């Protein structure tokens, strides 16, 4: 879960800050196929221009698969 | 390998500029595995606050494989 005092950042780096962790530890899931995004590929989110997609009420990411879909 | 009059810095981004290439095209080898790092691994190296380890005279790096051990 992610509630107060956390505000649920819309940015990957900030999301890790509120979660009290690093981008190397936080593992996000795909919003489309719901697959686990490998930490190595998670860095591509910050490397390229991608925003965090919130599915229902949780922070999700776009995998290398769905990346070309949107 | 790297020789004069190249400056050969310890930072990957600067090395790319000196080599007149990009981080996507630059080829780095592992100091441990002795193999060539993958494009995804090179991105990780540039994402982390790591420096290039010069061994024997060739700019070697540390892939995610050895990186998790340290
Ligand atoms: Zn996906
Ligand atoms: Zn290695």
């Amino acid at each position: 879960m992610f509630q107060d005092p956390q505000e649920r950042p819309r940015k990957l780096p900030q999301l890790c800050t509120e979660l009290q962790t690093t981008i190397h530890d936080i593992i996000l899931e795909c919003v489309y196929c719901k697959q686990q995004l490998l930490r190595r590929e998670v860095y591509d989110f910050a490397f390229r221009d991608l925003c965090i997609v919130y599915r229902d009420g949780n922070p999700y990411a776009v995998c290398d698969k769905c990346l070309k879909f949107y």
